[PDB]
């Protein structure tokens, strides 16, 4: 139902709209790194995700370093096996090169080139994708204008090769935090939108005006990962700041996923340790973080 109603995605005038220039809004749960915790990302849990919680959109997180795709790529798969799921589930599906420790985009440019010549030759017809060609550039020495530009410039055209209108996510400095750089300098191609990621325990203001900024210079944002704890993860859960950020983005109609749909210990990820890989979670399953955004799905949801 969610893709059969909104269709094919759009940018206009910095808002993600439906076909019929209608704003969307997509709330949903990034995966943890795919190598690692992929049992967790399946048809069954993401359907009990749709129906439960209210997701609509659905992010892949493939680490490109860390033991993910660089070095094994049969976590391609995976990534398969999620896109498949969410065009049969009818949500959005966010394919995510998720580099991190691998700070500059261009150190895998030729691999993520082809990957995503793949992906969308397989899927670009299908409404439900999204792309998500750098997940966090960082590093001092990692620009918009001398690093990534450049690269989205050379990515972008191979999946338009392949995919002319589905949209594209593009990664900005600092972790994804540099959104007013990408603002004043912004790529041509029309369905493009800037990343922004955030930590409730760590990001406030400053990073909001931030934010308001890029948008007041017409981007589009897209808060592809966000965490309730703080980056560092102690402290447990900041949900009083973190309710803050979700009134900051319904107020500006930003979509988003969580960071992240995990049973790891750390106070970032959704379920608790041992909690079902293929859903039907008891609300015991789920931790303090999971609880909340479900919650903050589910209030949205129809
Ligand atoms: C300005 O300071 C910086 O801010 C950035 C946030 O804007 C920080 O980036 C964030 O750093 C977090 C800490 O690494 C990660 S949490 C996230 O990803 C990490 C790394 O992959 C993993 S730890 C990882 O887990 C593996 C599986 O359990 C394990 O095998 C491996 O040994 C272990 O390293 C964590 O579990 C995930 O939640 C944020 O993603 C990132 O944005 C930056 O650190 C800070 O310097
Ligand atoms: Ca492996
Ligand atoms: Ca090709
Ligand atoms: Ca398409
Ligand atoms: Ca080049």
């Amino acid at each position: 139902s969610v893709v059969e109603e909104h269709g094919q995605l759009s940018i206009s005038n910095g808002e993600l709209v439906n076909e019929r220039g209608e704003q969307v809004q997509l709330k949903g749960m990034s995966s943890h790194g795919l190598q690692w915790y992929g049992q967790f990302v399946n048809y069954e849990s993401m359907k009990w995700l749709r129906d439960d919680w209210g997701i609509n959109v659905f992010r892949a997180a493939m680490y490109t370093s860390s033991g993910g795709y660089i070095d094994d790529p049969s976590v391609k798969e995976k990534v398969k096996e999620a896109v498949e799921a969410a065009i049969d589930l009818d949500i959005y599906v966010i394919i995510d090169w998720h580099i991190l420790s691998d700070n500059d985009p261009n150190i895998y440019k030729e691999e993520a080139k082809d990957f995503f010549d793949e992906m969308s030759e397989l899927y670009g017809d299908y409404p439900n994708v999204i792309y998500e060609i750098a997940n966090e550039p960082n590093g001092s020495d990692v620009t918009w204008g001398n690093q990534i530009k450049p690269y989205a410039e050379e990515v972008i055209p191979i999946i338009r090769n392949n995919d002319p209108n589905n949209i594209i996510i593009v990664g900005t400095g600092t972790w994804s935090q540099d959104v007013h750089h990408a603002a004043d300098n912004q790529l041509a191609d029309p369905n493009v939108m800037y990343a922004f990621h955030f930590y409730a325990g760590t990001h406030g203001q400053n990073l909001r005006d931030q934010v308001d900024y890029a948008l007041d210079q017409g981007a589009a944002i897209f808060v592809s990962e966000w965490g309730t704890s703080a980056a560092t993860g102690d402290g447990g859960v900041f949900l009083d700041e973190a309710q803050v950020w979700i009134d900051f983005m319904d107020e500006r109609n930003l979509s988003w996923a969580n960071w992240s749909l995990t049973h790891k210990d750390e106070s970032s990820a959704a379920l608790m340790p041992g909690a079902n890989p293929t859903g039907g979670w008891t609300e015991a399953e789920l931790s303090p973080s999971g609880t909340f955004v479900r919650e903050k799905i589910r209030e949205s949801a129809s």
